[PDB]
């Protein structure tokens, strides 16, 4: 019977947002189906899964022998001329298909995420099939004086990078919708700025333990809180299963932050 699957040959199933996800669609072509109209495949992502409409292939059959539409719900339909599957009579057609997570709901980070798909022929409808969960996740942060914690602190600016090594390797690009890049072009860096509860984070990472061997998230402070010192080094951090969802954002990671001396003006 009909299958979508995950791609995906790890235990855990975490991504960051805008890296691709490889999935298979196998659905059913009946004995009859010359005796038919029409085949189609509609895709439902689930909300945070965009399908990427330009990567579809259907194994034994060009491009031009069916027709693929992006829907409103980030999906497509694949719509193929019944005469078109002849040859495919009592047979599995086989869909690979790409898609990345853009989250624009919050609520999302750190829950799980399938496709799902349906094949129908003429009217009649095909068992919707679901693939496994993906997830994404996060972590969250707190600006404070490092002699008084209990003070939050506005204006800081916070890079996301990757260190290994005792280096910055990697400068972030992006945000959690739009999706992240990683490589070493240290300008328009994925950066946030505090307000007066010190509070930023980043939404849409996958765990550290999916990183390379040696490497570590962290954030790099680009701009200091008025009256305090820029911070010399990086500070590390970790994401894991549940790490941004079980925090409220007052309760993030907190970062210490020392005095400086003003200047004559
Ligand atoms: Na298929
Ligand atoms: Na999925």
């Amino acid at each position: 019977s009909d299958k979508k699957t995950l791609n995906d040959n790890r235990s855990h199933h975490d991504f960051t947002a805008g890296e691709k996800i490889n999935y298979s669609i196998e659905t059913v072509v009946p004995w009859n189906i010359a005796n038919k109209k029409v085949y189609t495949i509609t895709d439902n992502p689930s909300k945070g899964l965009i399908m990427d409409a330009d990567t579809i292939q259907i194994e034994g059959l060009a491009s031009n022998k069916y027709t693929v539409k992006k829907n409103a719900d980030n999906g497509f339909t694949i719509t193929i001329p019944a005469a078109n599957l002849a040859a495919f009579a009592g047979k599995t057609l086989k869909t690979t298909v790409k898609g990345h997570l853009s989250i624009e709901d919050l609520t999302l980070i750190d829950t799980g995420i399938p496709n799902k798909a349906t094949a129908k022929v003429d009217n009649e409808a095909h068992h919707e099939v679901k693939s496994e969960e993906v997830f994404t996740g996060g972590k969250k942060f707190v600006k404070v004086d490092g002699s008084n914690q209990s003070k939050t602190l506005a204006g800081a600016q916070f890079q996301l990078v990757i260190v290994k090594n005792g280096q910055v390797v990697k400068y972030a690009h992006g945000n959690e919708k739009d999706g992240y890049t990683f490589d070493t072009n240290n300008t328009n860096v994925a950066t946030k700025t505090t307000g007066e509860n010190g509070q930023f984070e980043f939404a849409g990472l996958k765990y550290s333990e999916s990183l390379e061997a040696g490497e570590s998230y962290a954030v790099k402070e680009v701009k200091a809180p008025t009256g305090y010192d820029l911070l010399k080094d990086p500070v590390l951090f970790t994401v894991t299963k549940d790490s941004y969802k079980t925090v409220q954002a007052a309760d993030g990671q907190k970062i210490s932050n020392t005095k400086k001396g003003g200047f004559l003006p």
